[PDB]
């Protein structure tokens, strides 16, 4: 349950527009993003992660090592520089993105066949559920 490897198909997506609005994503782009099918592919080898989020139009890929801070430029998202850090809190995978936005990051809970993802920015929380294909 610390093993997030898999191809993950989105099955629920709560308050996605509110989270994108907290990031100041263009209303235009928000309009398109809500309609698109998103696939989350995770390749994990020990502390080494490669995450790829893919849709018809957008692509968001990141690689990181657990417990090692890394500069991130969210080029395909809100286009901001953050100092990111991913750690384990028990079996919860937790990302903090330090920068302009407060309470910015995400958390991942892997429960067997299902992956729960909460994305946070400011006062907004988006809740997603994925099933392993
Ligand atoms: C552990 C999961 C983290 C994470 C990081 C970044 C993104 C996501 C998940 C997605 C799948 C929710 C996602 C989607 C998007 N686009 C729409 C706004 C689509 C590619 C960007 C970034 C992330």
């Amino acid at each position: 349950t610390r093993d997030a490897n898999g191809t993950w198909e989105m099955e629920s997506n709560e308050n996605f527009e509110g989270w994108m609005k907290a990031l100041d994503i263009d209303f235009a782009l928000r309009k398109i993003a809500v309609r698109l099918t998103l696939t989350l592919v995770i390749d994990q080898d020990g502390d080494n992660f490669k995450v790829k989020c893919t849709s018809t139009f957008a692509n968001y890929d990141v690689d990181f090592t657990v417990g090692v801070e890394f500069d991130e430029y969210t080029k395909s998202l809100d286009n901001r520089h953050v100092k990111a850090l991913v750690t384990w809190e028990g079996d919860v995978l937790v990302c903090v993105q330090k920068g302009e936005k407060e309470n910015r990051g995400w958390k991942k809970w892997i429960e067997g066949d299902k992956l729960y993802l909460e994305l946070t920015c400011g006062d907004q929380v988006c809740r997603q559920v994925f099933k392993k294909k």
